[PDB]
């Protein structure tokens, strides 16, 4: 066990070990406060978040559960992972907080859409579909990529933050109408709406509630064909869809005018209303659009992840120890 030590950051109290010095504030929410470090054992600057009520309940006992489940398992350059996972406490009993340290990035990518040619698009749009390409390997959704969740270095290497857990904006339409079964393609559908964006400057779907949201989807990809409408189980929503106005399928080349043709055609196939028909993470590094990048055996998949708990009703104590248990056998990364 290191030798840990105490301080007051803004409201909260922080004990960290003496390897991290220099702690200072970068945000905090709901989430957790987030302070960025150094790292003497690594000469690295690191982000380092404190927890928020670790366990307050039976759902943010899972809810940290799952984070550290997640982040423990992703490795993989354009995914945030775990350095380090630690608590002052030193049985289970007096165990009631949680810090999680990672890579230190400070801008996330609206710190730059507001500042976006089409290689710099590429660069940034491949290092995310890199990183959902690994991701769905292992068979989770993040459910909430947008751009204050991708994290850019001064050099513009990329970050997948908040996977897994979870800005109507850049969510899918099968979302917005409730559907229970979504498929991995709702991460490949907000990559679009960012995509979109970058090249534009603007939001594509910048709707004001959940029906806007809808109607501003529906007005550049059209209102579902007989195709899809039969597969739409539910009643309400399928009578949703069907009682508004039809509404032709916009012309891509039109709408994103004087873009690269290439990264039209790309749009074109992530924002597909139909979600089995949207192209996929790895198929989408194959498309001509990335032909400066894209290598097949620089494009690694996951180890499995055995996410069987999310359908286990534990206790409170129970999920806390589960955690406790992870945290003890971290194995800090080479
Ligand atoms: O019970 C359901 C409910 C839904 C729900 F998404 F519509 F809600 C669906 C969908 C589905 C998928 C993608 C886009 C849409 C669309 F946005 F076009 F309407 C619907 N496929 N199957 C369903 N079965």
């Amino acid at each position: 066990r290191p030798t840990f030590y105490r301080q007051e950051l803004n409201k909260t109290i922080w004990e960290v070990p003496e390897r991290y010095q220099n702690l200072s504030p970068v945000g905090s929410g709901a989430y957790g406060s987030v302070c960025a470090a150094f790292d003497t054992k690594t000469g690295l600057r690191v982000a380092v978040k404190k927890l928020s009520r670790p366990f307050q309940s039976i759902i943010h006992a899972k809810r940290t559960y799952r984070e550290l489940r997640l982040l423990k398992h992703m490795k993989h350059e354009n995914v945030i992972g775990l350095l380090d996972v630690f608590t002052p406490a030193r049985s289970l009993e007096e165990f009631n907080d949680v810090y999680l340290v990672t890579h230190l990035m400070g801008a996330d990518l609206n710190n730059i859409v507001k500042c976006l040619t089409d290689d710099h698009v590429q660069f940034l749009i491949y290092q995310i579909l890199r990183g959902l390409k690994y991701i769905h390997s292992a068979d989770i959704i993040h459910r909430d990529l947008k751009p204050s969740n991708l994290a850019v270095n001064e050099d513009s290497e990329l970050k997948i933050l908040d996977f897994g857990l979870a800005t109507r904006w850049y969510r899918a339409p099968e979302i917005m109408l409730n559907w229970m079964h979504y498929n991995q393609t709702v991460d490949i559908w907000s990559v679009g709406c960012i995509m979109a964006e970058l090249l534009t400057g603007r939001t594509l779907f910048p709707g004001t509630d959940h029906i806007d949201q809808l109607k501003l989807i529906l007005r550049l990809v059209g209102t579902p064909g007989a195709e899809l409408l039969k597969k739409i189980s539910s009643e309400s929503a399928r009578n949703y869809i069907q009682s508004l106005t039809q509404m032709p399928k916009m012309n891509f080349a039109n709408v994103f005018i004087g873009a690269n043709p290439l990264a039209v055609d790309l749009l074109e196939k992530m924002l597909v209303l139909d979600s089995d028909k949207r192209i996929t993470a790895a198929q989408a590094l194959a498309h001509a659009y990335f032909a400066q990048y894209h290598d097949p055996d620089d494009e690694p998949v996951a180890d499995p992840y055995d996410q069987s708990f999310e359908s286990r009703d534990l206790l409170i104590d129970e999920w806390k120890s589960l955690t406790y248990d992870e945290v003890i056998s971290f194995v800090p990364p080479p």
